[PDB]
């Protein structure tokens, strides 16, 4: 009795152990945050378009010039092994299934290169900076492993302050590992690679990248680069001035800053000033939502949680459903608003409240 | 002790199968269409007029030119034998006996015909394109039966996405069917009769319905004609523009687009862009609900739950009730405020919240 | 252990038999009328003036030219004499203690004339009008008994829709009588005093009473006239414009109209209109809600409920009881905004919210 | 499982006698004033500033001219040996080894002298006048003792309504007592000496304290001189006018008047207007709290019951603990909106909601 993506949450936490479970729902401080992410998809109800001509309707979509099944996709989370077997491959699976990408996180279970051969879906990189030569190092394994798209997430300069973890005192599975650290040699006392093994036992990043680090990785980056973790038009502008293709607006689900704004707060400004793919993910559950926010002026939407109930409750299958039930709710609302080309959503169909 | 609306929904809940009621109290995914509704109400208070002879009060007025003993009318709702044995003529009898308007359900449970020779009110029929040629069928049905007005409903391109009868596995009462489909010939293999028999088979309609269609079935019907499910003043004026006598702003009850705004949201706009008879339903249980909107410009209101409550729980008197509390409701209400005649009613009455 | 209003509210539940009780504190339909008028308090808050010298504070005020100990009033409330022995008396006298004026209902237990024989208080009368001729036999009787300022009330044009007295059908208890109608002679089968016996068995009142009414009942009384139930600056100026010495906002703490604005939304606009005494009633609980409305230019506040709260729980004391801790609480008000002379108030210590 | 300020209020009020806890964590009247000191935080969410080098932060700021360890300080609170044995004194030696100023009440359980002489960190002393003589002797007795700043507290002209200690019939524990007025002489019979016994045998202080006294103060005191418990720009203004060296926006905690503004919502403006330290306090809990006043314009913020909390809970090492996580949390919090330098805070980083 699985019929949106609340049932495979309820689902999860029957199966997860409470100390996962919490790992994957937790935001962070109070959780004022991840509620904020979900109430203001409330500030907008829709205005349908009667007596359109509905009866073929077009989910399909290019990002960043790309043609998918429909805007959305699977974002870059962390440990997914601990939400089920060989999470990572199952999500990628599932996003190559339904015709949209997955991204893979820094911090994965499986590696880049595992993937990049178990999968030939569009895949796309997540990159955390830890060290700056270790990322060359993922950076290029991934572009070598034909990996599309590289993604920057830079709202992780210091850790997240989750209770949920902290009275968990949650510990990263044993089974499982950051396979894309694995192997990152030693032994190599000279100083500057004794300088590398302080920051891979530090579960703290490079709070230092800047702007001119993120020249240094335009460079290096041949393809589309995206920059994720902005909450406000001139950052995202100022990324597009440095040489970015894209952005992501993000607020990482509601799990770095408990006061953070909601991604959707800034979207239509971002838009409207970058004049650039601006993506957008943090709160969406339902296709409404997702719906709402294309209608703003977003390129396309990245699923977190969503996907990982289907993933935590199901495995593959899981994912597959939670796609299939989303693709089929975004269709609905279309058909509903009267917008059968899903590349026509317009500020248009929407009423703030 | 049934002094409300909301006396006979509990009552009936009492009554019916868990099933069915679900399929009567149910609405859209999470239900805040629904429950905005009703919310949206509160946006409204009155500032009555002191000191105003009221004594001789009115509620007599004219719909689409055509005078009945109150600005109210039991709107269009399938499967009403499933509510209550024949509750498609117990519910025309209470609106005749009430001296309003009944709208009959293109998938009601009795025919266009066994109700225009049992009963003679005001009769209207709401019309659902499934397949054009059967559509003709019933409006020319109809016609001949003596039904006033016809009444295009268009916010059901595809069904809406409604989780109770989901959970519930709900499936249309055995011994109950769609009387208005019966004997729909068959046995005619032409390959154009065929492929209506496919439609028959769908419990989803004509989503290409479209203006140019608005047009056909405006030279088809020569009464009044008006336009239901409409939720902008850009759509009302079109209507008007392509031949509608009126339309009538409705979200379904909040049964087909969750986050659909209220119909009250844009109903001072539609009134005065359109010119013409503005009708309205959604959400309406109190005669303070009623008038606020008459108010603002509303010809009438449509019932749907609310008399559709009297019904399920004491069948026809139970629809008398409900009616009969609801006229001394707005009777009262008027007195409140100081306009003993429901056509004074302005937004001068009220208070923006 | 009583503190304020609402504890005597909870000890007068915990005496008074549910039926009477419900009477007392029941309200409108859904009751959202009495839950705004309390939250409306909510939209002032406080902007105190510091080192300002509080040392000595009067709360002493004049009401329609005539000084009283402080600007309040137990208004005029129907059945006293159900709430406690002589509600009507104890609640004068304790009016009278206080240095307050007392306001008879027209439907009391106890007549104009015991009262204002046991009784030396400033008393007004809040008059009802069943039968013209009627209301000037009341008007006179309480002119020459020597009742100061007579308050007509106009929010009573038809019964209000308390549903709580519906579910526990309501009598006026046995013990009881209205007691200004009794000896309203009889036996005379004219047709004019048969057509008063008409209006003596109907719990209705003169619905046509209009303005013009107003100017008749405006020559019949010499002194202080004041129009109760005003819920509009428009109509309190057509009272002073009329010969009305003053206006009482209110709207019946609830009772009439539940959906009726809170008086508080139109005293600042009444107060800057009429440049006459605007009066003011309905929700008023704590002493800051008092001064927000003194603050607003509110001339005085009748108390409803709250003062009837320690007369249902302790008689005469209660009322002495609650009238002591709001003057405290009025005069610990005006200290803590560094406001010391009750006549300084001004929107100028107010912030809305 | 002590990981904020929230999780040691519970561990305090499962040690603390209900009554004490009560006198610590109540408010005034119905408490809605302690209840919307937090809720006013919610009105501004953080914008962050991507891709900005925070590896190196720095939370040390000028306060009155004087460097401190970071914009906090432990407030003057009165009956602190109450929560917890010798709490003047565990507090400001938390405070003290914070590298941060605290507060003594004049209302202490250990006298100007004895703190003095045992701690040797930045001490201010909070004054309340009683008595004009006596005031002078502890403002002398503070400045030779070489407390740097004095503090003038407006916002006690009366006690405040706070009901929580009327229904416990609170009394000040046997054990303890108000130091700073132990040894006031008596026996002194001469008038003027009389007319101090009673005002020390009054919990009521001199209402009379206006802006005249202010100036003899001014005079007096030749060190830092604050005004604390202002709540609008304009009475910030007169007290920088006056000679005040800044000032404290506050309510008091919400003990006061229960209706009260929040000092949020005058601190812009009293920022603007004074061109002056504008400290405060009031409702923080959170280093999101304290962040979203100083990127307001506040030059520090002043804690009450936070660090009581840690206090009560744990003596002194739960003062260290509430400071440390505070500290922590304000450092992690400049690190996730890009702003390295609490200094450079500005309304830039925020978002009205
Ligand atoms: C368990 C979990 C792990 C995450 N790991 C990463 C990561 O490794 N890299 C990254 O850029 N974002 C990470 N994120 C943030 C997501 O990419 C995404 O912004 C967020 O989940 C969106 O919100 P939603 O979950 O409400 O959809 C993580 C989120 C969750 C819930
Ligand atoms: C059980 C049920 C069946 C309905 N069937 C129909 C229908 O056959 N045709 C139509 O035009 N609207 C249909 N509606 C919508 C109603 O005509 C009306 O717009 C709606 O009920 C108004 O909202 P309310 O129920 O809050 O009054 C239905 C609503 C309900 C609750
Ligand atoms: C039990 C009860 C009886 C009342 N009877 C009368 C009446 O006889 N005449 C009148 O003018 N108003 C009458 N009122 C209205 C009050 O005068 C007053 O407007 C109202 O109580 C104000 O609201 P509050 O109760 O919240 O203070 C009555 C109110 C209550 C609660
Ligand atoms: C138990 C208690 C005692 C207090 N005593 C004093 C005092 O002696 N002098 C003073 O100026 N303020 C006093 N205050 C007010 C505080 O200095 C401060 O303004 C207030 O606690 C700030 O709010 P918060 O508790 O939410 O941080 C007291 C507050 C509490 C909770
Ligand atoms: C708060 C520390 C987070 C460390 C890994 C980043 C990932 O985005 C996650 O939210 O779990
Ligand atoms: C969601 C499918 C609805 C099919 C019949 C239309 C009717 O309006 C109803 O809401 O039940
Ligand atoms: C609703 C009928 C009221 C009849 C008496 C008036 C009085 O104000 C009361 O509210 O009880
Ligand atoms: C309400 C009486 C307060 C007397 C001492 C002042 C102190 O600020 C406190 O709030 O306890």
């Amino acid at each position: 009795n699985l019929f949106n993506v609340e049932d495979y949450r309820k689902l999860a936490q029957k199966r997860l152990p409470k100390m996962v479970y919490d790992y994957l729902e937790g935001g962070a401080e109070d959780e004022y945050g991840v509620k904020h992410n979900r109430d203001v998809f409330q500030q907008w109800r829709f205005k349908p378009k009667r007596l359109v001509d509905v009866s073929r309707r077009s989910l399909q979509a290019e990002v960043l010039g790309k043609r998918q099944s429909m805007p959305l996709l699977i974002g870059p989370t962390a440990l997914n092994g601990a939400l089920w077997p060989k999470g990572d491959l199952a999500l990628a699976r599932a996003a190559t299934k339904a015709g949209i990408p997955f991204v893979l996180s820094t911090a994965s279970n499986m590696s880049i290169e595992d993937l990049a051969r178990q999968c030939d879906g569009d895949l796309w990189f997540q990159l955390y900076v830890i060290h700056r030569e270790i990322a060359q190092g993922m950076v290029l394994k991934a572009l070598h492993t034909g990996y599309t798209t590289l993604v920057l997430t830079t709202d992780v300069a210091v850790n997240g302050y989750r209770e949920r973890d902290l009275h968990n005192r949650f510990k990263i599975p044993p089974f499982l590992t950051l396979k894309n650290f694995e192997g990152i040699d030693l032994g190599k006392m000279d100083k500057a690679n004794l300088e590398m093994q302080a920051a891979l036992m530090s579960r703290q990043m490079d709070a230092s990248f800047n702007w001119e680090a993120l020249r240094w990785l335009r460079d290096l980056w041949p393809h589309k680069l995206l920059v994720k973790g902005l909450l406000s038009a001139e950052d995202a502008d100022r990324c597009i001035a440095e040489g970015a293709d894209g952005v992501i607006l993000s607020n990482h689900g509601g799990r770095q800053l408990d006061c953070a704004i909601s991604p959707m707060e800034v979207l239509a400004q971002s838009v409207a000033k970058t004049g650039k793919p601006v993506l957008i993910d943090s709160g969406f559950r339902r296709g409404s939502d997702i719906v709402k926010a294309l209608a703003l002026g977003a390129e396309a939407v990245l699923l977190g949680r969503a996907t990982l109930y289907g993933l935590a409750a199901r495995g593959e299958t899981g994912v597959d459903e939670v796609l299939t039930l989303l693709k089929a709710d975004i269709d609905r609302t279309l058909a509903q608003i009267g917008c059968p080309d899903i590349t026509s959503l317009s500020p248009d169909y929407l009423q703030n409240e």
